[PDB]
């Protein structure tokens, strides 16, 4: 699986990633300032879809943008790979 950011504001971004090969119930997308020191963000996307838009961000700011796959068939990390990227918005 591949996650990109297709498109960007200094403040908001848009993220698309590749469904896994299993049936998903959702994914927990998981954010935060890379090298900060505060709890990370995250929010669910229903299992259907493969883009989320992230809002409330900082302009020129890195950050670490996590995606998980959770199934209907049991939760631990036996669901799906985390997908990962780091992304610093623009000024």
């Amino acid at each position: 699986r591949d996650l990109e950011v297709v498109a960007a504001t200094p403040t908001s971004l848009l993220i698309s990633w590749d469904a896994p090969a299993v049936t998903v119930r959702y994914y927990r997308i998981t954010y935060g300032e890379t090298g900060g020191n505060s709890p990370v963000q995250e929010f669910t996307v229903p299992g259907s879809k493969s883009t989320a838009t992230i809002s409330g961000l900082k302009p020129g700011v890195d950050y670490t943008i996590t995606v998980y796959a959770v199934t209907g068939r049991g939760d631990s990390p036996a669901s799906s790979k985390p997908i990962s990227i780091n992304y610093r918005t623009e000024i």
